[PDB]
């Protein structure tokens, strides 16, 4: 368990955008993946605490 695949190097934008959410999910199968952002106008994934 553990160690999936969050993010691809960190490089999603768009304040938890679509494509964002679409790129931790089309390319990352996971189940605890998606949108994930702080406060900027750039995010990445979270589908393993990283």
């Amino acid at each position: 368990n553990l160690m999936k695949r969050c993010t691809r190097g960190f490089r999603k934008l768009g304040k938890c955008t679509t494509l964002e959410e679409e790129k931790c999910k089309t390319l990352y199968p996971r189940g605890q993946c998606t949108c994930s952002d702080s406060k900027m106008n750039t995010h990445s994934c979270d589908c393993k605490s990283c």
